[PDB]
């Protein structure tokens, strides 16, 4: 009665809050922007298609148990989705600036990988160190070789990857499993 549950989708994980309904959700995107290193009103958090105001509450706002706000944290407003020749998937949701890496050029990226079902399974981020590698030099799967290609730095582009591009019928490591479609947020930091 009290109380409220609610969802926060960033696109790529679901985080829960529990918070009085007379708390301002101030509190509730001050708590999620803490966890991505961002002061809260650098992210747009929507409930409903509309933007939420950090003094409204949740009675303010009618919400009930175990409904979503959407959070945005990258730069773009209105993103598209590209599907290439080859099947991959991907999206800028930050552009970046400067120069465009291209094959041949040395890269270094932070990322995180996902499941289609959410569970992720490995990231850069997690060990605080970026990842490096040659551009197009086949080093990387195929969907990364072609996906990571035209990104400037700051860029933030979502990859999804269909598992012909990715580790196929073979998986990797009894972790991705065979014929997985993978799901990667890259963010391109020096080239
Ligand atoms: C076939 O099995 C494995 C392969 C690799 N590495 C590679 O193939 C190098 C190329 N990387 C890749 O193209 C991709 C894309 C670039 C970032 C790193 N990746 S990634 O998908 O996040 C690697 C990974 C796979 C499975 C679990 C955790 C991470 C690493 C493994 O353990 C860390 C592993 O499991 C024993
Ligand atoms: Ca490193």
């Amino acid at each position: 009665e009290t109380h409220i549950n609610l969802k926060v989708s960033d696109g790529s994980s679901e985080i829960f809050f529990k918070i009085k309904k007379t708390t301002p959700l101030r509190r509730l995107m001050e708590a999620f922007a803490k966890r991505q290193g961002k002061e809260m009103d650098s992210l747009r958090f929507l409930y409903d298609g509309i933007r939420i105001q950090a003094d409204q509450t949740p009675e303010d706002l009618d919400m009930e148990d175990n409904d979503i706000i959407e959070a945005h944290r990258e730069q773009i407003g209105g993103s598209t989705v590209v599907t290439t020749e080859s099947g991959l998937k991907y999206e800028d949701l930050t552009e970046g600036s400067g120069a465009e890496a291209r094959a041949g050029q040395t890269v270094s990226v932070h990322y995180t990988g996902w499941l289609t079902d959410g569970q992720k399974f490995d990231s850069s981020k997690d060990r605080n160190d970026p990842f490096a590698f040659v551009l197009g030099g086949g080093m990387v799967i195929k969907g990364w070789d072609e996906g990571v290609q035209g990104m400037k730095v700051g860029g933030v582009r979502r990859l999804t990857i269909p598992p012909q591009l990715g580790y196929g019928a073979r998986g990797a490591g009894g972790v991705i499993p065979p014929n997985a479609t993978l799901v990667f947020e890259v963010e391109l930091l020096d080239v």
